[PDB]
């Protein structure tokens, strides 16, 4: 009830960051949030593989024992640092204070409004990039059903705020590269969302020698199996299925939707596509990060 008033509304602003209306006001606790050197941190543009991520985090940090890991959602396994819900929860940095240690962060905060105190601990990073093409078409999908969200119009017209970065957490283009460039200073895991589609296994065993974890081939496997599309999609606790209808309205658009790297063809048009190829072309000018918008 006292958190409608913040439910679709349009972003506040955040150290010159567009924000979830209802995550902005005391922003000071993310500011001055107290991090520990042992946390893990999962940070990510929005609808770049979070979820994914999150949870292969907590099947190694589990012994790779998938019935662990259904002890809670992944709403609550692993908390938003950043999220809040004025009135109705506790705010994630509340509820990461009350977490033992290894605690998993997750986060869409951009490189340089991370908290300072992720890095001065030296807190492991786990960034997911996932191509904006199709991180557009999933953010629009995600907003149609996402009541923390402003609605998002129109297709074209978020297709512009997107690549203008005036959707929540800005633009894209800064924030890919600026945890690309971050990694000089700092421990960073760059994962890709395309390679786990590709293979998933591998990119496991990388978040696994990353945080120091040695898992048998049965543990591997176990969890390769868990956190395929469809394990997670028909997985409660992981699919959000249980967020209440208020605040992710699932019949919009699921949570887990189509779950592919190349779903933008189906939504790009043909002059959208052109279009946004110079625009990608000269703002990604300058940088070896490189994205596969096909596999
Ligand atoms: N195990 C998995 N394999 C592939 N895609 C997954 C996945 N778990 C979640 N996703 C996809 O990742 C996106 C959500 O990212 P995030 O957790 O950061 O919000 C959604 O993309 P789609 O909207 O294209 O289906 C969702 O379907």
């Amino acid at each position: 009830a006292t958190v409608d008033r913040y439910l679709r509304q349009p972003w506040s602003v955040v150290h010159g960051i567009p924000m979830v209306c209802a995550f902005a006001p005391n922003w000071e606790r993310v500011d001055n949030f107290q991090s520990r050197p042992e946390d893990i941190v999962v940070a990510t543009f929005p609808k770049s593989g979070t979820t994914w991520v999150s949870e292969i985090v907590d099947m190694i940090l589990q012994g790779g024992d998938p019935e662990k890991c259904k002890r809670d959602a992944i709403v609550n396994r692993v908390p938003m640092l950043e999220f809040a819900a004025p009135g109705e929860m506790p705010t994630g940095s509340e509820v990461l204070a009350t977490m033992p240690s290894p605690r998993v962060v997750k986060s869409h905060l951009p490189a340089h409004i991370l908290p300072k105190s992720f890095w001065d601990n030296g807190c492991k990073i786990i960034y997911v990039g996932r191509n904006a093409k199709d991180v557009a078409v999933s953010f629009y999908h995600f907003d149609l059903m996402n009541k923390f969200e402003q609605h998002p119009g129109t297709w074209d017209q978020y297709l512009e705020a997107f690549m203008a970065g005036k959707v929540a957490y800005g633009s894209w283009f800064d924030h890919v590269r600026g945890y690309w460039e971050r990694r000089q200073e700092h421990p960073i895991l760059y994962l890709f969302y395309e390679d786990m589609k590709e293979d998933l296994r591998r990119e496991i065993t990388k978040v696994a020698q990353f945080l120091g974890q040695e898992l048998t081939e049965v543990a591997l496997d176990a969890i390769a199996h868990h956190t395929s599309f469809e394990a997670m999609r028909d997985n409660p606790s992981t699919n959000y299925s249980t967020v209440p209808s208020h605040l992710m309205d699932h019949g919009v658009s699921p949570f887990m939707r189509k779950g592919i790297t190349g779903d933008w063809k189906n939504h790009f048009t043909v002059a959208q596509n052109a279009h946004f190829d110079q625009y990608y072309a000269q703002k990604m000018a300058g940088t070896d990060l490189r994205f596969r918008t096909e596999i």
